[PDB]
């Protein structure tokens, strides 16, 4: 179909003969400069290549406002997710309309020149409530208040180059490129599948049913920009994707990475995804159970209904101009050894089985087996590889402040004890001396699979610097992970408590 | 047999009723204090428990001198290795005979009180030449000039407690304890086997032949103090030992760890080992090929003859008072599938096979297979565990100073590139800013299996702080590990050069 | 078809006989390969019959036998071509051959050694191993020599308790024969059953014939003892180690 708005806004192509000129300007000693944030680098790349057609810059207050209260741009164009350039009060104060800002990446690569139209201070509460449904735990809302700048700068863009990427160099197809790919193959019907997790049997089966139902070729269009905090990294996922694609019949599917920054905005996001995919050249778009949803909040309540996205997309049907292929929960059928949409089976006279993400996360962490029927073995291998079971995980033991025994001696005792177990983990007594340059390394080591023995706590003001994962506190405090009987407890006693704690949590296996 | 000199000098036992008193003195605000070095902690523990009988303190100039030129103590007692308390000029200058020094461990645990007899400044060249054969590459000589203090403090000792150890708590038997062990079992003939490497098939067979020839039980008495730089760590070895001991027939062998600090002093060391083992209660002592030798120097010449130790031990035969069980190179016989002393086979009409240490080190580093006939599979598994093949090893890439491209961008490019390979390694751009507190972590990460991308070199004055292993230099310099064509070489070009280099070196396997 | 014939191992004469027998049984052709019906070599290593004496004798009686003889030259293995063939059809010069002799096979079976996939079929080898078990599965007997001066009762118990701790499936017993042949004749039944027997003392020479010498070892100071003691009064623990290591050296024990 035609790109949203009718015109593919590939500004890289549009501004080709301006490149050298824009470049010089971007590099002048007088232009105002803003180094894009991660999500901003994600958004700007989708703007500059026509992925966000009709957009051609970041939303001004007029367009922004309409998107928030209307799910439409000011001119009425269907558009549900606001794409804005969020800056701080400091930077904002130097901006005036007509001003031109050079937007850099990594403070080194000139990306584009923004021509300021306005500078407004959005009401984050409204955006939170109206666009993301107001639950404070919602990924988009937390980002909105905890990461996003408080001032939005609207304005038109002029492309210099798309953000730089040194990984998966040829796989990040642009709308024009993809469109050219489908064309060289004479693909006039393509059903796109969005995804931010690894693909298992259910997915392969669901995408193939789609391909069969729609009579169209398959485009595995995974998101490699920004997803949900805690998701599997995209590298591991690309591997999973490249492997699973080999399970489809020869010549039926194409893999292209989308550098989109998700919002986990359930239904609104689905509408947005469809618009994006249309721009990229797709004729059909899959929308399954809880599309783009962030699951449930800590209270166990749903951020979105399992089919809210499908319903919203359906209501915008005659406007989207891209065919939606909706799916009901695709589950496993033991007795027939096959998958199928839940709406096609009698959940009464047929048994179903389902390993949820939580359940999978758990198996991977315990080294548990994952059913041959659940996912393909190569996929699971890749997953285990970057999401190792406890006996391969790193950790850190912190000698609480309440501790009254010799910290030096207790440290050594823990070190020498861990050492005898053997098994391949690296251990170290890590003294941070409250130096954040050190505190920031604690997780790098845990991430490397190492066991760190930390002689003492760090200032509360520095706590943010440290990644709490696999970081256990040894103290008499009720809120200690490994609680001591008393601050003066004999070392050997403490050592056993710690060993048994770590062994009870899978770090040690004898 | 009786301990050397006739009296077991278990000073812990001797000074039992002085402990509280010595303790108080050691902790007085007026006594001179010296924190023992690693080798000194190894030596003092062998002195305090009677392992170095007849010694009861560190050698004074008279005794030291005799050992160096006579291989005997001043009184004529056969003794080949000098055991001295080496301190620096600063400390030495505060010492006077009759002075009492409190010797601590980790600046916290009071070990003993030394009563100074003298303070002399040895001629390290004579000791080097006369005791260790003068080759500068010799482990004991290098230590002598590079680590040992320049002033020796002779004097008698008074025990407070043996150095503290939190690992393998019950396995470090003292001479008295071991003697009691052998006794409770009614072992009146025990052949001891010294070792600082892992034990393979040859070892098991040779120690069993010894047990059969000598009609004695087997004592696997491994060194866990200090050995040769580069040796397998003692923890990995203790595991190897505890595993291999299960291959001997039920009730024939005993394992006890010896906290001795080796000198790699070939023949002199063998004589010493025999004296030590006798003190510990052994009736027989094995002395095989190149006993306690450090191999060859970089020039490929032998530090000691393959049987120099056997010959020296043989010349001191009637003095040692402990039976020596000599062995000729024990090798493998393919066709008969068995091991045997080289002196018992016709190297003419029978074929032999031998995987040397170098060869083994190599296989372990490439992930190569180790013959079922060479070592036991569990042993090899443990070895692989702590001596992982390249695809599991950590490394560091250093952006040379000559580099002219963007260091930030090249770093990110290398990061993103390594990331796509997947496979379990952790990567990080590590900025040290010449801070030694950071430089000193480079090897901790390499040791943890991580790949570090270092944006720039460090001051030459700080070079010592970093462990050179798996640390590669990317530069135009002729002496660069990964040599660049030119300082301005395009990033993608550099990235490929680095990738292929790492892949050529086993770090990456596709 | 099974032939209840009692062989004579009479090489060439026997081959002629076999042909006559097979003809009676209805055969039209009879194979006569290398060293047909020969008993190998005597202890001195000399051949009882030439490798082809049988073929030659059969050939001389050719027109009388009235049954066709199909002679074969040593059929051997060819590694590089992975196939068998008569030695007379290959150039033992430009082609390499391999051969696992009976002795060699007997040996592998006794040590639990592997037998090449190319030598025999795996099911065959399994069946062979089953009834010709490797040493760690074999039975044996230790005999406390007459020269022994230590307590026979105590040494017996010591050996019993020691073997017991090794575990692994073998059955052990102190077997007193009291020179009764009805008992001596059971020694091999037990060895044959895989058991380890500890025999407190020797048996009269007149009864020696009654016992099957296989896997029966003599512990004594005598020069002709299988496990030689240093002295008749050697302490028990010392003797026990000597015996254990002897048995382990002979594959009976594997740790
Ligand atoms: N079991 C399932 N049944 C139907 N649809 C599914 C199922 N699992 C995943 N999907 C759909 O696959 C697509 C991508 O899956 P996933 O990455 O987990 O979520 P997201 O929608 O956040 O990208 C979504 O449209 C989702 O609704
Ligand atoms: N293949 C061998 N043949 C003969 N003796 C050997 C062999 N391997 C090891 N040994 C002997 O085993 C003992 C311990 O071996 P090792 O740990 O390698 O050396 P070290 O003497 O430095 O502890 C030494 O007496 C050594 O000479
Ligand atoms: N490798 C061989 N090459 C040629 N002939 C063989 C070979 N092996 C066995 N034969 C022949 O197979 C027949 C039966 O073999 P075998 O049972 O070992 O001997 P026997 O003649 O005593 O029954 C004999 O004719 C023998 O010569
Ligand atoms: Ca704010
Ligand atoms: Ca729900
Ligand atoms: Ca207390
Ligand atoms: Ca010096
Ligand atoms: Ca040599
Ligand atoms: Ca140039
Ligand atoms: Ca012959
Ligand atoms: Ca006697
Ligand atoms: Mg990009
Ligand atoms: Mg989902
Ligand atoms: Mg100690
Ligand atoms: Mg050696
Ligand atoms: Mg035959
Ligand atoms: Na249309
Ligand atoms: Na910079
Ligand atoms: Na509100
Ligand atoms: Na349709
Ligand atoms: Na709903
Ligand atoms: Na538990
Ligand atoms: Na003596
Ligand atoms: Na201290
Ligand atoms: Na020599
Ligand atoms: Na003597
Ligand atoms: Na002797
Ligand atoms: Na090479
Ligand atoms: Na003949
Ligand atoms: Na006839
Ligand atoms: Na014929
Ligand atoms: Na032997």
């Amino acid at each position: 179909p035609a790109p949203h708005g009718g015109i593919l806004q590939d500004l890289i192509a549009r501004d080709a003969l301006k490149k050298n000129e824009l470049l010089s300007e971007a590099q002048s000693s007088d232009i105002l400069v803003w180094n894009l944030t991660p999500r901003q680098l994600c958004d700007i790349e989708l703007i500059l290549n026509g992925g966000f057609s009709p957009l051609t810059g970041f939303l001004n207050e007029n367009d922004y406002s309409s998107v928030v209260t209307d799910s439409r741009l000011a001119d009425g164009t269907l558009w549900t997710i606001p794409i804005t350039l969020d800056v701080d009060e400091a930077f904002a104060n130097q901006i005036k309309p007509d001003t031109r800002i050079a937007l850099f990446q990594d403070d080194e690569i000139p990306i584009a020149i923004l021509t300021v139209q306005d500078v407004y201070k959005p009401n984050k509460t409204i955006e939170a409530e109206k666009v993301f449904r107001g639950d404070p735990e919602h990924p988009a809302i937390s980002y909105l208040f905890n990461v996003a700048g408080d001032y939005y700068v609207g304005g038109s863009l002029e492309a210099i180059q798309l953000p730089q990427h040194y990984d998966y160099p040829g796989l990040r197809k642009t709308p024009a490129q993809l469109r050219l790919e489908f064309q060289s193959r004479q693909w006039d019907r393509v059903v796109a599948f969005q995804t931010r997790n690894p693909m298992h049997r259910a997915h392969r089966e669901l995408t193939v049913r789609a391909a069969r139902e729609a009579n169209a070729k398959v485009l595995i269009h995974p998101v490699v920009g920004l997803t949900k905090p805690g998701d599997i990294d995209h590298h591991t996922r690309v591997r999973v994707y490249q492997e699973i694609i080999k399970r489809y019949p020869n010549g039926i599917a194409f893999l292209s990475l989308l550098p989109l920054a998700m919002r986990m905005s359930g239904d609104r996001e689905a509408v947005w995804h469809a618009i994006i995919r249309k721009n990229y050249g797709a004729s059909h778009f899959i929308v399954g159970r809880d599309h783009a949803g962030p699951g449930k909040n800590s209270k166990g309540v749903d951020f979105y209904g399992p089919y809210d996205a499908q319903e919203l997309v359906e209501s915008y049907k005659h406007e989207l101009d891209i065919e939606v292929v909706p799916f009901r929960m695709v589950t496993y059928l033991p007795d027939e050894d096959r998958y199928a949409p839940i709406d096609q089976i009698d959940t009464t006279k047929t048994r179903t089985l389902n390993i949820s993400g939580t359940e999978l996360r758990r198996r991977l962490r315990v080294g548990g087996e994952i059913p041959e029927w659940f996912s393909y073995p190569e996929v699971v291998k890749i997953l285990r590889e970057s999401n190792p079971p406890r006996p391969k995980q790193g950790f850190s033991i912190v000698l609480g402040n309440s501790l009254t025994v010799s910290r030096e001696q207790l440290s050594i005792a823990l070190l020498s004890t861990f050492l005898q177990f053997g098994g391949g983990r690296y251990y170290k007594i890590f003294e941070h001396n409250n130096k954040t340059e050190l505190l920031s390394l604690i997780q790098d080591f845990i991430g490397s699979g190492s066991g760190l023995i930390i002689p003492n706590q760090w200032e509360d003001d520095k706590d943010s610097v440290v990644g709490k994962q696999n970081v256990y506190l040894l103290d008499t405090s009720s809120s200690a992970d490994i609680q001591l009987e008393s601050a003066d407890e004999p070392i050997s006693h403490i050592v056993q408590k710690v060993v048994l704690f770590l062994e009870d949590n899978g770090f040690f296996v004898f």
